[PDB]
């Protein structure tokens, strides 16, 4: 079967066949679309087909499908599963697997970069201290003094689900948030609960507006342990504006390295519950979401005050005006400090070229329009006008619940 | 089976039960989501279940479900379908149906207004000239000297499908487009094909940038005929900016009345193929989409230049700056001329209030996030953070194919 998508700006029509390899469910049915819903232990029996599907894809990718090396590897993995109930990936398979999970990430606008990913194999790690060291090395490598390089570090896979490796932080680098007795928040309101956990585990909080959180690291199902990332490894950018010299005295800064650490990587039916990965920011993440969401740093009003905008009616579009200036400031600041960043026009134009390439080469590119379209200026980017098909390919990155909800405390 | 939606800004969680009454298909399957796809006669047998479903909801709404008058109406309609192969709605049913088709329009941010809709019953209309008269009256009533009022005008229902009433125009009021020897497009690029069909049918095109198109009306399945809307009934707004005095010199204007005329209204299985309806604009429709789409009037570059922004690199956000100013000018011009308009902040705020009302007293509100979130400044409006479930309820408005593909001359 064939599915077509149309671009309403260019009239370019693409044909998807790749969706035929989709397996997992979307949440949608013929009666209900759940496209805007954010969130819509394996047996030997379920595992071997998953392993086989993966190895088939890997061996096809290297043009060795059906070879003796292919057949011997299927055999070897089958025998490993029957005997030990799981199996180990070869390094080459792990690399291919991590790159493909990114390639298949339908919510990622940055996927033009998918084949350039440094994979750090941390499967020999056994303790939280070992995790800390791996993560420091990742941060220093990825940061590269501002010349950011994509990377992922992969800790040992799930076994019985009682021995999971987990990074409790949602991102490797994030600022603390502190709920005040008067109900106001100091720092990042998104991180209040997690900050509270760190404090309870014995973190001495500075209680400022941009305090880098400690890592809380769980190895082998053990209770997590706290570690401070060396501050010299945490590259930050003070935010200033090219024309407005008062912008600096807002006292804003942000960190250069966006590094998601709470997702689960599935390759061939194996589950890597700790697999922190990093790239570089698109500016709107910081300037639109982190700074301007009402339940984040929420700076729109203060910015618009300083610009002397008419604030008595929303129809002056004061919020939109202040939003654009904050985003100019984030891009200018990163660029001035030589820290990699991409603007939303750049990024979406590159995404459309990536997607067209994938359609030709691969027969499709699953994409989640709700996430791919930037949170400002949506329709002046080419992705707004592009129809997309969202479906689930493996290998994949998946959301998993926060570990504090599920962890069995050892004490 | 019962589904939850969460607002990620406010943590408010709502439970949707209304979706269990959805009938039509979404285009999504368990394997593929088609959320971003723009486009994803009835026999006696098919028609009675549809009539019954509708009449049940109707009698329910007036608190007379299972009453003698309920059973008596179901009886009458059944008899009428068996004998005539169709049936006629009572005026009360027609009004209820049209208001609910709007209530059910999952792509409409303006539904807080749904119960305030003036319904013009044009089911007695028989000719294209009659259609023109009804439409001018709609246009004049809805416009109301700039104090716009929501309205729909409903022409006769489909019969055997060879006698369709159709307004060939996509909206009652739109601007002509003409491809130039220059290679460029003069006017609205979106209307090139329709403008050509107009000329072919005899329209004397002025060949300007903002020429109000004539109506092309089809009655009783006949060949469509041309009429032009009295110029004094088409309220237009010249676009200026509260601070940039050069803005007026771009020569921009837009019309005050948005009036969709190409959709099909389905009520109780009955199909109203000509049912033009109108409300009032949300500013971004004109300022973001009409003015700044590549493929529309595409004015971003000209504005940016007059602002003397750095257009050398995308990262100066020159497009975004110019976008906001164009949208400030649209809103300012409509407000100064006392023509009803709503900004995207205010409209989305009232949709959230509407959603909560609908969850509270109906068990849900079908909504298409891809359409509800404005085409600029998405995440600084409250709808961006609101999970929505999209499903199809009847009565409904449905897209239908351009009739020039359908029609046999
Ligand atoms: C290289 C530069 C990259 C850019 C500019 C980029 C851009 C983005 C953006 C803007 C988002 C949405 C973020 C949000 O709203 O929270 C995203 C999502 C995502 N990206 Fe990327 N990306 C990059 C690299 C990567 C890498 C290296 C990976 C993994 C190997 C990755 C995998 C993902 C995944 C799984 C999501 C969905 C996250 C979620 O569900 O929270 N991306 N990307
Ligand atoms: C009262 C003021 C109204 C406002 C501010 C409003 C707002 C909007 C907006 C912004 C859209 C998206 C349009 C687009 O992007 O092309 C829309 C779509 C729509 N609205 Fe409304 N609306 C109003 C009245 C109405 C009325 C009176 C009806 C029917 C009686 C209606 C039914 C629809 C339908 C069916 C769509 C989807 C149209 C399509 O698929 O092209 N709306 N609404
Ligand atoms: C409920 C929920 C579900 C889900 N799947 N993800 C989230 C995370 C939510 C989704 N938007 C905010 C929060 O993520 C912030 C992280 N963004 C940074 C980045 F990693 F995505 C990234 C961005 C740019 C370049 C590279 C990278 Cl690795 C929340
Ligand atoms: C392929 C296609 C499918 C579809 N369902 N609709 C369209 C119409 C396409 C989709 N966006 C543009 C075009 O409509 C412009 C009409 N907008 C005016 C209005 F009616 F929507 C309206 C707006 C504001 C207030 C009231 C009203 Cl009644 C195209
Ligand atoms: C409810 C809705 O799905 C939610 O707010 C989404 C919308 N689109 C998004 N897009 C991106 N890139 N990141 C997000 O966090 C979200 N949030
Ligand atoms: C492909 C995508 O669905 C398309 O560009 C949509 C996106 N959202 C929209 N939203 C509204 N309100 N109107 C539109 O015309 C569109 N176009
Ligand atoms: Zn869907």
């Amino acid at each position: 079967r064939f599915l077509k998508v149309k671009n309403w700006e260019t009239d370019v029509v693409l044909t998807d066949t790749l969706h035929l390899k989709s397996t997992l469910e979307t949440g949608c049915t013929e009666h209900i679309c759940m496209g805007s819903i954010m969130l819509p232990v394996r047996t030997k029996d379920q595992l071997f087909p998953l392993a086989k599907e993966f190895l088939d894809q890997y061996y096809s990718s290297i043009k060795r499908f059906g070879s003796k090396a292919h057949m011997d590897r299927l055999e070897e993995v089958n025998k490993e599963i029957e005997s030990t109930s799981t199996y180990q990936l070869k390094d080459t398979e792990l690399i291919y697997g991590a790159k493909h999970a990114w390639r298949n990430a339908s919510r990622c606008v940055g996927r033009i970069q998918w084949s350039k990913l440094q994979v750090f194999d941390a499967r020999d790690c056994t303790t939280a201290h070992g995790m800390f060291n791996y993560i420091c090395n990742h941060v220093k490598y990825a940061t590269n003094k501002g010349n950011l390089r994509s990377a992922i570090t992969i800790f040992p896979q799930r076994t019985d689900g009682k021995h999971d490796f987990r990074v409790w932080n949602s991102q490797l680098i994030r600022y603390a948030g502190y709920k005040q007795p008067d109900g106001s928040t100091l720092g990042d309101p998104a991180n209040v609960q997690f900050t509270e956990i760190c404090i309870q585990q014995g973190w001495k909080a500075p209680r400022g507006r941009f305090d880098v959180l400690p890592l809380l690291l769980q190895a082998n199902g053990n209770d997590p342990e706290l570690f401070q990332i060396p501050p010299e490894l945490v590259l930050e950018v003070p935010i200033r504006h090219p024309k407005f010299d008062w912008f600096k005295d807002l006292g804003l800064k942000w960190y250069g390295l966006p590094a998601v650490s709470n997702m689960l990587l599935e390759i061939g039916g194996l589950e890597f519950s700790a697999c922190p990965f990093s790239g570089w920011y698109m500016g709107t993440e910081i300037g639109v979401r982190d700074y301007c969401d009402n339940s984040r740093y929420n700076i729109l009003e203060e910015v618009a005050k300083k610009m002397d905008l008419d604030m008595r009616k929303t129809s002056s579009l004061w919020k939109d005006q202040a939003l654009v200036e904050i985003n100019i400031a984030v891009l200018y600041s990163f660029q001035s400090d030589k820290v990699t960043i991409v603007d939303h026009h750049s990024a979406t134009e590159s995404f459309i070229k990536h997607m067209e390439n994938e359609y030709r080469c691969r027969g499709g590119c699953p994409a989640d329009w709700v996430w791919i379209v930037p949170p400002m200026s949506g329709s002046i980017t080419p992705v707004f006008h592009q129809e997309m098909l969202n479906y689930r390919l493996t290998p994949s990155f998946e959301y998993q619940p926060d570990p504090w909800n599920t962890h069995v405390w050892k004490g």
